[PDB]
């Protein structure tokens, strides 16, 4: 049986939120069968919790955010990707402050912190929701598709119209039967235009960026003084939110899905779409884990 997942101990994190700016105290802690993972605003009285699901999402600018009436929980999709990449069904993530860490960018801290601690199977069938038919939103030049797949494929296309980004690779495709999301997609690092500094600053957005946590983009180069970590960093990356934002769904996929120059606003709009679409999904168990079409590393 392909079991359910939460953490074998409590994990402790520091670090400033890349669109706040501020100081943020992170703890995740091991949590009951079929409870999903659920933010907590521990810094609150009394305390806000927000289930990271769909329907609690409630702005895509340049981060996905989970909202609960004036509460919110902003840059949700690096922490989430690692919990998916992981196999984690359940947890509970209390943050002291409205916007989840940035660390060096990536998901890579979050899964080491998680690995250290380790994770502990439940005595529960892990739910997976499984694609039966093709599933298709677009909003103009930019498309983000669901097919069906016996695994969990992810396809994402870049365009980008800067030097830095020409010739470089815009396209990648990831199956997660023959590819490690720890070796090949955990560890790139989100990327920001220093051109667009000023302005998203003036919009309170990055205000917390820098070369620490982000790779830094100038008219004709890289500002990191180190270069990059993979040389399709940059759509690898897209792919790392791609995991993070599809795991909104409150389980992990049985399918494909391809982003074709995607985003925060319209993956959450893909899923939305398919959480309508009752035909096209169904949630799906593996009793024997020995048939499934997919495996989870050793706890
Ligand atoms: C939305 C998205 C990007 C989020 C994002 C947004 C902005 C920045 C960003 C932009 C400029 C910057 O210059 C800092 C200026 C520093 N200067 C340099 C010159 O010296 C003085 C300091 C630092 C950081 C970094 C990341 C994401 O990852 N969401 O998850 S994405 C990849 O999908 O588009
Ligand atoms: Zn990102």
């Amino acid at each position: 049986m392909i079991k359910q997942r939460t953490l074998k101990n409590i994990i402790r994190a520091t670090g400033v939120g890349l669109h706040s700016g501020e100081k943020v105290y992170l703890t995740l802690k091991p949590a009951p069968v079929d409870t999903g993972i659920v933010f907590s605003r521990t810094d609150l009285d009394p305390v806000v919790e927000i289930p990271a699901r769909a329907e609690n999402v409630g702005e895509t600018t340049m981060s996905t955010t989970l909202v609960k009436g004036d509460v919110k929980v902003d840059t949700v999709e690096h922490l989430l990707s690692a919990m998916a990449g992981l196999g984690i069904d359940n947890a509970y993530v209390e943050l002291s402050a409205s916007e989840v860490p940035i660390m060096d960018g990536s998901a890579g801290p979050f899964v080491f912190l998680i690995q250290s601690a380790g994770l502990q199977e439940q005595e529960a069938a892990k739910k997976f929701i499984r694609i039966k038919r093709e599933v298709s939103v677009e909003e103009g030049d930019k498309r983000a598709v669901f097919v069906p797949f016996d695994g969990f494929k992810v396809s994402f296309e870049i365009d980008f119209d800067h030097p830095v980004f020409r010739g470089r690779t815009q396209q990648a495709s990831v199956d997660f039967s023959s590819t490690s999301f720890v070796k090949e997609v955990s560890r790139a690092r989100t990327f920001g235009f220093m051109r667009d500094i000023e302005y998203l600053r003036s919009q309170n957005l990055a205000l917390g960026g820098s070369v620490e946590n982000a790779i830094v983009v100038d008219e004709n180069r890289v500002l990191n003084e180190d270069g990059l970590r993979y040389e399709d960093e940059f759509v690898k990356h897209k792919i790392l939110d791609a995991i993070g934002d599809l795991y909104l769904l409150g389980n992990s996929l049985i399918g494909e899905f391809r982003g074709f120059k995607s985003g925060h606003a319209l993956n959450n709009q893909l899923l939305r779409t398919l959480i309508a679409d009752k035909d096209a999904w169904e949630v799906v168990t593996f009793e024997d884990a020995r048939t499934a079409p997919i495996s989870y590393m050793r706890p």
